[PDB]
């Protein structure tokens, strides 16, 4: 009767980011992934407004609410078969869904699920997210965050889009 | 041409919650608005799921992502109502930052202004369902400061009832111990 499913979501906030550095703020997984939705999106708003897309915006930033989910599971693995960690996880996560609503939170915690545009619209926000908590660290005088700087710079550049272009145009120097 | 309404959202998980309290933990903004949308949400398709509903369960996450937005310009007032003037003063503010061109996409997000009744309805709802998962939260790990909260949020979600909240309760909430 009774599902663990929010119980387990709760937690997300308990989940730590950037583990083998000094923060001079700690961001949880809770907080980025709500900066990840926003900017998702954003990017979506902006490709439907701009470059001629056609993006359910809305359901982009719920995919990214959901995105990093699985993590109260399996804590955060920094980057620097682990996707088999992460498979096992989310599905852990969706068998404590009530088997009547289960259909609607699969294809918002297993990523295998998104489409290719879905996909890269909700890694293109995650990149932008944490090269954003590098600069607001660097800003804070925390050099242990320019070599992340410069492999998230080139993970931007793999993932560019006109979206991105027009985001980090507009909205990313305020960051400075 | 460069909007600072980005650098100013990334400032939610800066603001506190329950002020006047000793917290075992303390909740920030960010972390509530993200609980409040998945529990909105997850009130949005029960409902449409079992109760008849025809809501956009994705649009309500979004609105729910946006309720405390301008928070990053007030702060957090505790509940105590000019301070509804105020809150409409700081949106209108956070919405003249989003460039012109994107500004009608965002301004209904922030301003309770978009919302149909029932997509304010179902956002409350969420909002006083978390108020209450936390003061649960706080009440297991031993903290007696959340007694009272507790009691008032329980005629609070009398109040804003409904057969969503209530599968949500008997299924999802005893679980938070």
């Amino acid at each position: 009767k009774q599902s663990h499913f929010f119980a387990h979501l709760s937690r997300l906030k308990l989940i730590n980011r950037w583990p083998l550095m000094r923060n001079v703020r700690t961001e949880n997984v809770s907080e980025h992934s709500l900066q990840v939705a926003m900017v998702a999106h954003a990017l979506a708003a902006i490709k439907n407004r701009k470059f001629g897309g056609n993006v359910n915006a809305e359901r982009i930033a719920l995919l990214a609410m959901y995105h990093d989910a699985s993590e109260v599971l399996t804590g955060d693995l920094p980057t620097p078969e682990y996707k088999a960690i992460e498979k096992i996880a989310q599905q852990k996560l969706v068998d404590m869904v009530p088997e009547e609503l289960r259909d609607i939170f699969a294809p918002l915690i297993d990523e295998h699920a998104y489409s290719d545009e879905e996909k890269s619209l909700v890694k293109q926000a995650d990149a932008l997210c944490a090269y954003l908590k590098c600069l607001e660290e660097l800003a804070a005088g925390n050099n242990e965050f320019l070599l992340a700087k410069t492999r998230l710079e080139a993970t931007l550049e793999a993932r560019r889009s006109q979206e991105m272009d027009y985001f980090m145009e507009i909205f990313v120097p305020s960051f400075h």
